[PDB]
C-alpha cells in the first residue's frame, strides 16, 4: 500500500501560507529530497514550515517516547494533547492496542541552508528500542465527505471540502507530477511547468468531488482512485460514471408449438432528440435492426404462424459500458419493448453474482466469452418471451426492437483511507451519486471515433446554484479537450487529426438560446472562432456530429450524401466477373445495406441480377478489412454471364435510410422502389 501514511503539506514560506507539496510518506521518514523536486522552482524549494496530518496505531500497547530529527523546531499533538513544543522531552504516552491517536505535527525552520527537508518521526517502545516509526503504525487523515453538522491544537490548512486539497490551490489552479514512490501535488507555476508537460487542474474547494461523483478531487488525482475508472475522468471537472446498453448480437424466432427465422441483429445506443434539437434525457435505450436479408414468402408463412398461434422469441445480448466508471455487483434492468410500448420481456441478471467486471469501453461478458442467451439452454425455469400473432405481424413489418435499461448499477469501489486500498463500498450506491452528477454536469454527446454516440459529462457553474457558482469556469473548447480527447497542433482544434468545422454542433432548446445569446454577446456569427469563449454551465446538452453523414431521430447514422457515397468508392483494387475487391472505410460501411448488380446492354436495358429487396447482402469485410462485392451469391453461384464485351456492369449502394425491409402494398418484392448510387460502371471488356 504505496498511498497509505501520514499526509504532509511543505511550505516555502514559515507560516503554512504557500504550500509547495503535497505528499504522503509511508513511514515516519517524511523527507523530502531536492532531487526530487525538479518541478519546483530551485528558489522555492526551501521549506521553512510543514505541516503532517494522520493517525498512528499500535499492535502492542506499551509506553512511548516521541521524538523528532528537529525537535526544537517541532510542535506535535496527539488527540490535540501536545507531546512536543520546540524542545525534545522524554515523557512518555501510553497508546493502546486497537486504538486511533489522531496526529499532527507542525514544523517551522527560518532560512534553512539546505534544500528540501531532512525530517524523520521517532518513537522509542518500553525496551527503550528507538526506531522510525514504521509504515503499518501509520494511516492517512480520513479525507473523505463530512456530514451536514460537520478543537483547533495547531494550523489548519484551510480544505472547506475535507478532500484534502487546499482552498487556495483548488482555486488557483495545481498539477501532479509522480516522482518515484509518490505523487507531488503543488501549485501551478506556468514557466515551470507547462514545458514539463504537465496537466493544470482547478477544481471546486467547496465540492469534495467537484463532478459530483463518488470520487474526491484529491482521490483522483493522487491515484488514489478504481484502476478502471477511464483516464479522461481523473480529471477533477470530467465525470466519473457507468453508462450502460444492451448489444443485442442475433435472435431466433420460432412458432409455438409441441421453419424458425434466425437473423443477426444490429443494435445501437441512442439519443432521442426534440422535434432538430438534442435532448434533456439521460435514460438508456438502445434500438435493435433486424436483418431483412433472404433466408421465399414472409417470416409468419415461413414459422407456419397463423392468426390463434403464439411466436416465441430467443436472442444472444451483452451489456455495454459507454460511461467512465467500472460496475461491479449488480447489472441494470432491461425492457425488451415492440413498437412504442409493448413490454415482451423483462431482462435481469442476479444480484452480486456477476461473473465478471463491466469495465468502462467493454462488454459483459467480454467478447472472448460466449454472449448471454435471454432463455439460456439449462435454464428451464427461464420465462419464455412469447408474442400474439398482430404482435409478431408488427415485428415483421418494422423489423425493429427497443431496449430500455435503468440506471441501477449497484455499489462503487471507492478508496479507504484506513488501509489505503480501493475496495467495493457496501454503503455507497451509483443511484446515491447519478442525479447529483446529472444536475451538476454539463453533457456532451460525440460520435467522431466510430459513428456510435458517446456521452461525457464535464462540471460546469450553475449560475443560480451558489454552491455551483464556486467551480472553475469550462470553455466548449476545453471540454472537448479534456472529456474526448480533442487537441491543436498549431492553435487549430482537432479530433484525432479531423479539423473541428468537420463537425456539426447541435443543442437542446434552452442550451440553444444560452449559446445564440453568447455568440450575440460575442459579435460572433459562428461558433468555430470562439469555442475558446462559449463558457459551459450544468444541464446543457451539447450533440456533436460528424457533417459527413445523415442521422435519423435517435442519432443514428444511416446514410451519407451521394457524392460522399461515391467517392468512398473510388477505391477498386479488383474488378472480375465473380465480383469487386476495394478498400472502403469503416464509417461508410457502417451505413450501407448492401448493394444491387445490374447488367446494362447496348439498347440501355437491363438485366438486375439480385433484384430483390431483401438479396442486397452480397458485400462481406475480408480478413485484411477489404471489402468484397459478391455478384456471383445471388447469381446461381455463377459468375456474371455478360454476352457482349460492351455491355456494362453497374453496381449501386444502398445506404440505410433508404433500405426497404418488406415487399410493397402491391407485393412488390423487387428492387425497383430502392433508392440507390451507382459505385462503380465498367464494360465487359474493362473488366477483363
Ligand atoms: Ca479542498
Ligand atoms: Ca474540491
Amino acid at each position: 500500500s504505496s498511498s497509505q501514511g501520514l499526509l504532509g503539506y511543505y511550505f516555502s514560506d514559515l507560516n503554512f501560507q504557500a504550500p509547495m507539496v503535497v505528499t504522503s510518506s509511508t513511514t515516519g521518514d517524511l523527507s523530502i529530497p531536492s532531487s526530487e523536486l525538479e518541478n519546483i522552482p530551485s528558489e522555492n524549494q526551501y521549506f521553512q514550515s510543514a505541516i503532517w496530518s494522520g493517525f498512528i496505531k499500535v499492535k502492542k500497547s506499551d509506553e512511548y517516547t516521541f521524538a523528532t530529527s528537529a525537535d526544537n523546531h517541532v510542535t506535535m499533538w496527539v488527540d490535540d494533547q501536545e507531546v512536543i513544543n520546540k524542545a525534545s522531552n522524554s515523557n512518555k504516552i501510553r497508546l493502546e492496542k486497537g486504538r486511533l491517536y489522531q496526529i499532527k505535527i507542525q514544523y517551522q525552520r527560518e532560512n534553512p541552508t539546505e534544500k528540501g527537508l531532512d525530517f524523520k518521526l521517532y518513537w522509542t517502545d518500553s525496551q527503550n528500542k528507538k526506531e522510525v516509526i514504521s509504515s503499518d503504525n501509520l494511516q492517512l487523515p480520513e479525507l473523505k465527505q463530512k456530514s451536514s453538522n460537520s478543537t483547533s491544537a495547531g494550523p489548519t490548512v484551510p480544505d472547506r471540502d475535507n478532500d484534502g486539497i487546499p482552498d487556495s490551490l483548488e482555486v488557483e489552479g495545481y498539477t501532479v507530477d509522480v516522482k518515484n514512490k509518490r505523487t507531488f501535488l503543488s501549485p501551478w507555476i506556468s514557466n515551470i511547468h507547462e514545458k514539463k508537460g504537465l496537466t493544470k487542474y482547478k477544481s471546486s474547494p467547496e465540492k469534495w468531488s467537484t463532478a459530483s461523483d463518488p470520487y474526491s478531487d484529491f482521490e483522483k488525482v493522487t491515484g488514489r482512485i478504481d484502476k478502471n475508472v477511464s483516464p479522461e475522468a481523473r480529471h477533477p471537472l470530467v465525470a466519473a460514471y457507468p453508462i450502460v446498453h444492451v448489444d443485442m448480437e442475433n435472435i431466433i424466432l420460432s412458432k409455438n408449438e409441441d421453419r424458425t427465422i434466425s437473423k443477426n441483429t444490429s443494435t445501437s445506443r441512442t439519443h432521442t432528440s426534440e422535434v432538430v434539437s438534442a435532448g434533456f434525457s439521460n435514460s438508456n435505450s438502445s434500438t435493435v435492426a433486424i436483418d431483412h436479408s433472404l433466408s421465399e414468402r414472409t417470416w409468419a408463412e415461413t414459422m407456419g404462424l397463423n392468426t390463434a398461434d403464439t411466436a416465441r422469441l430467443n436472442a444472444n445480448i451483452r451489456y455495454v459500458n459507454t460511461g467512465t466508471a467500472p460496475i461491479y455487483n449488480v447489472l441494470p434492468t432491461t425492457s425488451l419493448v415492440l413498437g412504442k410500448n409493448q413490454t415482451l420481456a423483462t431482462i435481469k441478471a442476479k444480484e452480486n453474482q456477476l461473473s465478471q467486471i463491466l469495465a468502462p469501453n467493454n462488454y459483459y461478458p467480454s467478447k472472448n466469452l460466449a454472449p448471454i442467451a435471454l432463455n439460456a439452454q439449462d435454464d428451464f425455469s427461464s420465462t419464455p418471451i412469447t408474442m400474439n400473432y398482430n404482435q409478431f405481424l408488427e415485428l415483421e413489418k418494422t423489423k425493429q426492437l427497443r431496449l430500455d435499461t435503468d440506471q441501477v448499477y449497484g455499489n462503487i469501489a471507492t478508496y479507504n483511507f484506513e488501509n489505503g486500498r480501493v475496495r467495493v463500498d457496501t454503503g455507497s450506491n451509483w443511484s446515491e451519486v447519478l442525479p447529483q452528477i446529472q444536475e451538476t454536469t454539463a453533457r456532451i454527446i460525440f460520435n467522431g471515433k466510430d459513428l456510435n454516440l458517446v456521452e461525457r459529462r464535464i462540471a460546469a457553474v450553475n449560475p443560480s446554484d451558489p454552491l455551483e457558482t464556486t467551480k472553475p469556469d469550462m470553455t466548449l473548447k476545453e471540454a472537448l479537450k479534456i472529456a474526448f480527447g480533442f487537441n491543436e497542433p498549431n492553435g487549430n482544434l482537432q479530433y484525432q487529426g479531423k479539423d473541428i468545422t468537420e463537425f456539426d454542433f447541435n443543442f437542446d432548446q434552452q442550451t440553444l438560446q444560452n449559446i445564440k445569446n453568447q455568440l450575440a454577446e460575442l459579435n460572433a456569427t459562428n461558433i468555430y472562432e470562439v469555442l475558446d469563449k462559449i463558457k459551459l454551465n450544468a444541464k446543457m446538452n451539447i450533440l456533436i456530429r460528424d457533417k459527413r453523414f445523415h442521422y435519423d431521430r435517435n442519432n443514428i447514422a444511416v446514410g451519407a450524401d451521394e457524392s460522399v457515397v461515391k467517392e468512398a468508392h473510388r477505391e477498386v483494387i479488383n474488378s472480375s466477373t465473380e465480383g469487386l475487391l476495394l478498400n472502403i472505410d469503416k464509417d461508410i460501411r457502417k451505413i450501407l445495406s448492401g448493394y444491387i448488380v445490374e447488367i446494362e446492354d447496348t439498347e440501355g436495358l437491363k438485366e438486375v441480377i439480385n433484384d430483390r429487396y431483401d438479396m442486397l447482402n452480397i458485400s462481406s469485410l475480408r480478413q485484411d478489412g477489404k471489402t468484397f462485392i459478391d455478384f456471383k451469391k445471388y447469381n446461381d453461384k455463377l459468375p456474371l454471364y455478360i454476352s457482349n464485351p460492351n455491355y456494362k456492369v453497374n453496381v449501386y449502394a444502398v445506404t440505410k435510410e433508404n433500405t426497404i425491409i418488406n415487399p410493397s402494398e402491391n407485393g412488390d418484392t423487387s428492387t425497383n422502389g430502392i433508392k440507390k448510387i451507382l459505385i462503380f460502371s465498367k464494360k465487359g471488356y474493362e473488366i477483363g
